[PDB]
């Protein structure tokens, strides 16, 4: 006998297992492995599946996982080009393709993961019809109205990460200049992740002090106190990043890691994602951006309704105008 | 025009949701709130559910818990005389029944428990037919039999707590000893879980070194270590900490939740539950008592066969003995 | 020649090394150990005390306790009547003394408690100079005064547990309404943990919506929305708790275990806890009610000034003065 | 007034805090970088500071990790190619210096990196006199040494990561073989962390069951099971990864955490490590290398003596000569 018989006495019956919590990370660059080590971080897969092109760094980066399983939750980790290896999976997160050059506006990408795109959504979707496809890659909001087109499959099911990741630096920023901990400041950036995006100063607030009470030029030209410049460094930081270390990849996998978590605990928690927004805020195209969502096991389920402040609402339009003047060349998509 | 409506745009329609895992436990006093604090603390759970027969205690450890939704991971807490509420439970734990009194013997309580689990097994299967079962409730080994005959479920579905809790006081002592954490002291009570245990010295060991190999009297009456004395502070410590304050929770409770995070993350780690070990070590019938199992998404699905020593051997069966001397006599089951 | 002596060479020179991150619990109730199950559970001590007048139930708790170590990441867990016990702790948490029965008003416990707190307070400081001291026993608010004259410290290392826990309820009332989960509501209870707190309406909001923008009569009698019910159910919360299971617990170990965390991490988190708001609001005497206060491992460092509409500002000074009508006449102290 | 004046009433005055506990991380490579995350997502550090001689990355590396402060709980994150910004560290681990090509020994990488080591280790302790050092870089046993000579720290503070990795990778391949979670399966990989590692089947074990029991031949080249290839995998395992995506950094980052965790948590668990073994099974000179020590607070306080086998000591030996070959002749350190 072998080892195996002699040491272990059956109580079951063999049988093929469905894992319950499944992920997929589809990409295994930079941002892929921040995501894919958040995940295993956080034991919130039970079943781990890396897809990317290059097949010699994706048996690599598996095996690194697998030698670290025994610090981890997570029974099994998987790895292939081939989409079968992420059957049932619960969120597919897609992290593939061409990033920024130094400098390189994200729409500048759009039409390289493009193509990208048009050749894995589908692949996602026939080996995971029931999934979550949370879209990283940029430019995401673009990405994310693309893959809704390409996989067929419900708004809800279909999350763009968004503004989380903008928001979370917000709130460092804020957090920096009050000296109290990021998540005792709330503030929404929301719009395109990019250039376009906006500052919801109406909306930031401690405690449920509202700022700009205590500030009202806030988010104005004449500001004693520039807020103006805080959103300005929300909006360079990935400038920044990317010029000093050529790429950002920790945080972004730390906001990927907490919507997941929101989803996969069921927590219907309130995070800035970007989704279809035909018809709020005077927004008339099926533009694709971030605004407050639920998130929880069905995915994103509801957006929040908000009273934004004229400028605001303008910032918000004129991002929407900066997005459908590129999602109205897009073609091929069904 | 109400404030949901106004605050919340719906981007998919409102559907019922069916939860992921969700556990009931069952009983709610203290071992029971010590499980389910436990089980919230790791957020193990998207959904837990409550029971007991006293309506009035159940919904204000209900109230309590949801009290405390901010600092959990847990939407949904509910509570509910009615089995209906446990619904879909992919574990449920049993821990409802008499206890021991101070010097009491686990075993005196079996008449009571087996009319306590002989109502609420059937519930329980009636309601969530592909669960997992946890019994906790004493004795445990008798009440897990009398679990799997009334509920009719695959013996991988009906686990007890057994030894877990044993072997956890075991490595504790063993790591007092020695200056070392619990977790690097391995060592392995098996058998009933209460006075017949049996402690398996030739597995007992630091980082692979065998400590029975660094004392052949490791547990016999000339042993310069005095491990017996060890095993016997491990037999004695439910009557002790029950004399001091009544009852014991705290360590089952952490026992069951490392159980159910085994099962709930599908690790297929190793731990001593109580088990069907018809076949095993000479035993000829159904006993059920702990050996080292695998547990994972599937429950219970093997058992580790171990070289015992013959004295061990020996221990075991006589435990078997004491139990089967019970369960043969139980009736309608 | 012993086990120990045979398996470990040492490496360094035994030395007796100081804790880093020691917890007293003072009162091992359902409140007390509540406490400490959910310190240990999130890993926060190093080494955890346990301190009661009732010597036997004070040792079967840190019993069964270290029968858990196994799950936990506690090397230390020790109990004892003496405070020498608590020596050297970063924080002492006090949760000893009476408690409501069914229906009683908090404020109805001060002379019982205050005495209490003049034996155990300076017990405390005689070990620990240096530690904070969580108030949890009730009134919260009036003992985290007294406990601040009793012991002498700064300001800023005596906190009363306060309103987090009523805030947390309120969080929790408004999650049920609007089907998200507490911690996306933002909403603030202040002043007394009890009758007399006043609900922030101002400050309520999701995602930063001003809930009282969409909804203006929000508080008032004129309300389509029932919020000052959901107020008052906060209000209420405790007193229908300790009707059912007879006092409340789960909650509220929570709650100090989440103030814990943000101090011994050094987070500088914002926390609606008790401290001396004597100068703020229009108050005139040394007042300890809940603020939101920044908590760090200093302690309470900073209190967060708010726009507090006219009627909150009212509510919040009625507050005040039944707290110090009681704190006026109090002496020894 | 500036806005945080009219927002943040103080409480206490201001003071200047020492962190307590500040981990440096020196190199913000593959796997300086893979540390720093791995210590963050499990809040290790209060302080965390980055340290490397790339200005440019190294500030990259810290703004990216400060985006991600909103889902972390380090409220302090700085770096800096000065070593001033690792003052008052309680671990500083280094992963600097040069590491293999494809096929590459990692004795072939000791001349450059002892002149990296030269500058590093004495700014280390100029700033944290205090520290534990972890060497991660390689050769990590002769670089353990290295600073160990060079630091003038005591042994006890001076942890090469050694074997943790190697004892990880066994376990996973024994799980894998036997379909178990790899803590479940217990095996110790000693020696150097290189070619010349050492497989302990003797201890090899589930469940405390010896599985050279079951299998004689375990660790033998006339073993149908073929365990010899088992050990062989984990010697490979570095140079497979490293051709296939360039280098390995993931499994180490998170091994070098748990060391970490163990003492900080001074939880005195027992890991495979770098120490120095003079006058340990007939080794004559001051070699580093793994063997199984206990980790806490203090850093490495112990040895577990093993009773080894004849061949086990043998290889053992081997690797001690192989490494002191090199160790011998080092200068000015
Ligand atoms: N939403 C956000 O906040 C952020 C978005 N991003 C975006 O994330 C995406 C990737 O960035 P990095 O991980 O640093 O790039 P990376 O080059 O270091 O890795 C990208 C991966 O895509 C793989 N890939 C390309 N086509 C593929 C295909 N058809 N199938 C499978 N794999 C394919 C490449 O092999 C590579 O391994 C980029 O678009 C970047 O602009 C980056 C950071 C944050
Ligand atoms: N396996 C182990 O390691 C341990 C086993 N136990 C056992 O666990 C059990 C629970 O002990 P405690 O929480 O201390 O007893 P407890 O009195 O504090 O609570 C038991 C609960 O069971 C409930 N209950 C009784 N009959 C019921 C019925 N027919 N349906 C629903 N609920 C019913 C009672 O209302 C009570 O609320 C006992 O059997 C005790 O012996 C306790 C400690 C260790
Ligand atoms: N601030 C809050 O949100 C809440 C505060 N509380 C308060 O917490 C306190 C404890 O409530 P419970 O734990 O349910 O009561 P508990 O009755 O279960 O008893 C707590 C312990 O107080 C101990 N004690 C009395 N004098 C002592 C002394 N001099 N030294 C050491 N221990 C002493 C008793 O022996 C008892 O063990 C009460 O004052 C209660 O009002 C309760 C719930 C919430
Ligand atoms: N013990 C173990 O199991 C393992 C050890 N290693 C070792 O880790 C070390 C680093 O490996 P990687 O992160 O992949 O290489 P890396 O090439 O990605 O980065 C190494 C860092 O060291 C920096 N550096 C060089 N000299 C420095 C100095 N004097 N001061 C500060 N920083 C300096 C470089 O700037 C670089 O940024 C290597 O020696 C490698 O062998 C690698 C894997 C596992
Ligand atoms: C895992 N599936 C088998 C579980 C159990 O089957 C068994 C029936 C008898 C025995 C026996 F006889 F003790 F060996 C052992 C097992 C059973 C019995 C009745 C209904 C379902 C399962
Ligand atoms: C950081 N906290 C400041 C220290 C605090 O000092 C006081 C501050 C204010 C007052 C009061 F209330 F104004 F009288 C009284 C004392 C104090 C109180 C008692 C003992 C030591 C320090």
């Amino acid at each position: 006998a072998t080892l195996k018989e002699k040491l272990i006495a059956p109580v079951a019956e063999e049988e093929a297992t469905v894992p319950n919590n499944k992920i997929t990370v589809v990409g295994v660059g930079q941002v892929g492995m921040a995501c894919a080590i958040s995940i295993l971080g956080k034991s919130l897969a039970d079943e781990l599946a890396l897809v990317d092109v290059l097949e010699d760094k994706l048996k690599g980066e598996m095996m690194d996982l697998q030698h670290g399983s025994l610090f981890l939750q997570t029974p099994k980790i998987v790895a292939d080009k081939d989409y079968s290896v992420t059957a049932n999976s619960k969120i597919v997160v897609v992290t593939a393709g061409v990033r920024q050059q130094e400098g390189e506006s994200r729409l500048n990408l759009v039409q390289r993961n493009v193509n990208v795109f048009k050749f894995i959504i589908p692949q996602i979707v026939k080996y995971s019809p029931d999934c979550i496809i949370i879209v990283v890659s940029n430019p995401v909001d673009i990405l994310t109205y693309v893959t809704w087109k390409l996989s067929g499959l419900p708004k809800h099911r279909v999350i763009g990460s968004g503004c989380n990741l903008d928001s979370a630096r917000f709130r460092y920023l804020m957090a920096e200049k009050l000296g109290i901990h990021p998540s005792s400041c709330h503030g929404w950036i929301l719009g395109e992740h990019g250039d376009s995006s906006v500052a919801v100063w109406s909306g930031v607030n401690v405690a449920g002090v509202s700022l700009q009470e205590l500030n009202p030029e806030m988010g104005t030209d004449n500001d004693s106190e520039n807020w103006k410049e805080v959103h300005k460094m929300v909006v360079e930081s990935a400038y920044e990043v990317i010029k000093l270390k050529g790429y950002t990849n920790w945080a972004i996998g730390l906001s990927v890691a907490d919507l997941i978590e929101s989803m996969l605990k069921n927590l219907s928690r309130i995070h800035p994602v970007s989704t279809m927004v035909k018809g709020m805020y005077g927004i008339e195209n099926e533009v694709f951006l971030s605004l407050p969502c639920i998130l929880n096991a069905r995915g994103l389920t509801s957006v929040i309704n908000q009273k934004l402040k004229d400028d605001e609402v303008a910032q918000l339009k004129k991002s929407a105008d900066t997005l459908w003047d590129i999602q109205k060349d897009l073609k091929d998509l069904e």
